């Protein structure tokens, strides 16, 4: 048997969807998937690794992503014979993914699993894409995230978010690269026609929203179209990703 | 009491001031204070706690608030013999504070550290109270914060924020209980002369605020009286409360 830590959410998700889920023995605070991590230990995260946290583990190799932190940390852990192994977390595309989940199955040896794993996901997304094609205008959206105490921001190009909108069948009507801070005027001359938020920012009471700049005044909201997704589920690249982007080309295109 | 589970950041504070922190040996998501903390393991925000992640590291004793975790899991937690202790979070004040400070130095057998820790406190705030007396004209102030992946909401009455305005001698003009989302209209109308905001929520540039509905029609905006604030210090009632307090106090009446 082996013993791995995974720093990255996205990660332990794709680890245990290969079948080497057993083999995790820790990880970090952005991991909370799949329900049995539960059981593990959750120390630093993948932006701030714990030289301490992690070895207390005894791992034999650490999973995270190549621009993962403080630097310093993954040099002690390999110089405490650790096996650190690096994936590049951009950018967001199918392409990367693949590579990476490749990558992964290789060195964790169940590259079986790996190839299956990319399969079922692109056959899924591939009928999603199909079913789009079918349509003639791809709906204008947008997505507005708030994470890390931050303000609300608009998910740009290059964002996991933008990927997935994409796969759903969406134009992302932002144009910039990663999230901005969008004031008031520029949120409603985007005029999209729906806008996406997460299920953990509405909670129970739409009227939460108000205090986003503009948003009362977009279309999108006198028109009744903002979709809710699972914060979980748009902030990096699982196994789960046919699954959001099944569910909101379902409310892109309702009926 | 050997092997000790907390969950609720300021507590975890609280009780390393008091010279238990050894005993400590996993902490919630809202533990981040201080840093020999970050090696341990953490569970999830004590509002949804998980047996599991916590029965996993054997402890003897849960501190926690009141209104801590699913009441289910608590009573799996009790029914392994695990002794549970609950402090009251709702009563956002000084004598609520120092009552808890006592209650935990008492679990903790500590209690010569507890009563010094609250005279070293109230030493420090009562200086501030007297420096403020000292001043000529009051503050209109109010606090935003952005909680989760929540969109900004207004610190109002009972909050750990308005109490923290309030020993920093500034009056807060939101009169609402807890939390809650201002449009731009109610934020212009509550017509604040200085605004709080975390350090999270401006790290680059101010300019990120500008998705904060209403922000920039403000008076505090306009003569660029915002004010910034580790979220850390502002979101529980810890051994750093002077430190905030009086770092609040020296910007909200300048040199």
């Amino acid at each position: 048997a082996e013993r791995i830590v995974v720093a990255g959410g996205s990660l332990t998700e794709l680890i245990y969807a290969m079948g080497a889920g057993e083999r995790v023995v820790g990880v970090d605070e952005t991991t909370s998937y799949p329900p049995e991590t539960a059981k593990l230990p959750h120390i630093g995260y993948w932006k701030q690794l714990s030289s301490e946290g992690i070895l207390s583990l005894r791992p034999d190799s650490v999973i995270t992503w190549q621009d993962a932190g403080p630097q310093i940390v993954l040099d002690q852990l390999r110089a405490q014979k650790v096996n650190v192994v690096t994936l590049p977390r951009v950018p967001a595309t199918l392409e990367q993914m693949y590579a990476n989940i490749r990558q992964l199955a290789k060195t964790l040896q169940v590259p079986e699993q790996g190839d299956a794993l990319v399969t079922q996901i692109n056959q899924r997304l591939e009928r999603v894409q199909q079913n789009v094609a079918a349509k003639k205008a791809p709906v204008k959206a947008m997505f507005i995230l708030s994470a890390g105490g931050s303000a609300p921001q608009v998910a740009g190009k290059g964002s996991v978010a933008d990927a997935i909108l994409s796969l759903a069948g969406a134009e992302n009507v932002a144009t910039h690269q990663q999230y901005k801070s969008y004031s008031a005027e520029s949120l409603i001359a985007a005029n999209p026609e729906v806008i996406v938020v997460t299920s953990q920012m509405v909670d129970g009471d739409i009227n939460r929203l108000r205090s986003i700049a503009g948003i009362t005044h977009t279309a999108a909201w006198k028109n009744q179209r903002i979709i809710t997704v699972d914060q979980n589920l748009i902030l990096g690249m699982g196994p789960r990703i046919a699954d959001v982007v099944e569910s909101l080309h379902q409310q892109l295109w309702p009926q």
